[PDB]
């Protein structure tokens, strides 16, 4: 019935310690619009060792636990991108447990939509941290959904390729991954061309949409809708995990895409009208107020509400200056997506999906 909102004061505090206080900012703006009163608030459980090991190796988890300049930390992806800091293991278990909790609410029929805005760390591998992701909560959520759902669709609308989730399932046809992302030689993580379709028994069950700098709402939605329409018809998913990293939004320091929350919101609406069990994740997002703006707007989308344009007073009201509105304005810079290259990509994907059964 009513969407589940994964939240506790303790969870937000844990998450608050790259994105300082971002979790507080997201939650307080959502509360400032009183959207929490229309959702079922569910305290997240901390992920157990066994739950985390549904994906990650015990060697990696014990190392993460142990360092939470160790000679083995380079081997496990900890360092330049993923600093070893105290309590990072408790932080990871909290995020992983929160997404698992959301997945369990979906399995139990408590809701059709469960939200963990602090999840979405799509780069972590079974045995290695990557791209500021210590634990892959999306994979953990998908593996939990697999207890019930025979076909799971993962949609990744983060600026970056969801490589960790794709690689985790690249050999299976039970989970289809779809990532829209900037793809450009030199741009992290460097994978996810349209020719990347998965491996072995999973061949054609990964979909990658490489997009160039400067794309705005209308063309982004056209791409997303056409891919997801073809995907829905070909795969007939029974559950969806949706990653909504806001580093695509105009004003992010990544300064790559030029999206607003309204355009992401149309993609979200298209997925929601499927009326499937849907697990909503956040992810990256480096302009903190814009990320709160985005995910607050999307929470309203989930609840079918139109939010007031004026940022309501709350703890972080001043971060929304000097104009204090919810809307985000695209930057005045070129869209580098050639329409015929985009259509070539769509044709390639359509052909790939003709091989997908059931
Ligand atoms: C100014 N400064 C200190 C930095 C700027 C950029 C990066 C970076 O992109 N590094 C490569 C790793 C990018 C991982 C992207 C994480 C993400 O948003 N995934 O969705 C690093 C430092
Ligand atoms: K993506
Ligand atoms: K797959
Ligand atoms: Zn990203």
């Amino acid at each position: 019935l009513v969407p589940v909102y994964i939240y506790s004061p303790e969870y937000v505090s844990m998450c608050d310690s790259k994105i300082p206080k971002r979790a507080s900012m997201v939650h307080s703006l959502i509360e400032a619009y009183a959207l929490h009163k229309q959702m079922r608030i569910v305290k997240p459980k901390v992920a157990s060792m066994e739950e985390m090991a549904t994906f990650h190796t015990d060697a990696y988890l014990q190392h993460l636990q142990k360092v939470s300049d160790h000679p083995d930390s380079i081997e496990y992806g900890l360092g330049y991108d993923c600093p070893a800091t105290e309590g990072i293991f408790d932080y990871a278990a909290a995020i992983g447990g929160a997404t698992i909790t959301a997945a369990q609410c979906l399995i139990d029929g408590m809701c059709k939509v469960a939200i963990n805005w602090s999840g979405g760390w799509h780069h972590a591998k079974k045995d290695e941290a990557s791209g500021f992701c210590y634990l892959n909560d999306a994979v953990l959520g998908i593996l939990r959904l697999r207890r019930k759902f025979e076909r799971i669709l993962y949609v990744d609308l983060d600026l970056h390729h969801g490589d960790g989730v794709e690689d985790a399932f690249s050999f299976t046809s039970k989970v289809m991954t779809v990532s829209l992302h900037k793809f450009s030689p030199g741009f992290f993580p460097g994978t996810g061309d349209v020719s990347d379709v998965g491996l072995g028994k999973g061949r054609y069950y990964s979909v990658n949409v490489p997009i160039q700098d400067g794309i705005q709402d209308e063309k982004y939605y056209q791409i997303c809708e056409s891919v997801l329409k073809e995907v829905y018809q070909a795969f007939n998913p029974k559950a969806v995990v949706l990653q909504l990293g806001a580093d695509t939004i105009a004003g992010d320091p990544m300064c790559s895409f030029n999206m607003t929350p309204v355009g992401i919101g149309k993609c979200l609406k298209y997925i929601l009208q499927w009326q499937l069990a849907t697990l909503i994740l956040g992810g990256a997002g480096y302009n903190l107020a814009n990320t709160a703006r985005c995910w607050t707007y999307l929470t309203g989308v989930i609840l079918g509400k139109t939010l007031s344009s004026e940022i309501p007073d709350h703890e972080f009201f001043t971060a929304y200056g000097p104009d204090y509105v919810l809307e985000i304005t695209p930057s005045c810079r070129p869209d580098r997506n050639e329409p015929h290259r985009i259509q070539q990509i769509l044709n390639y994907i359509k052909g790939n999906l003709k091989h997908v059964v059931i």
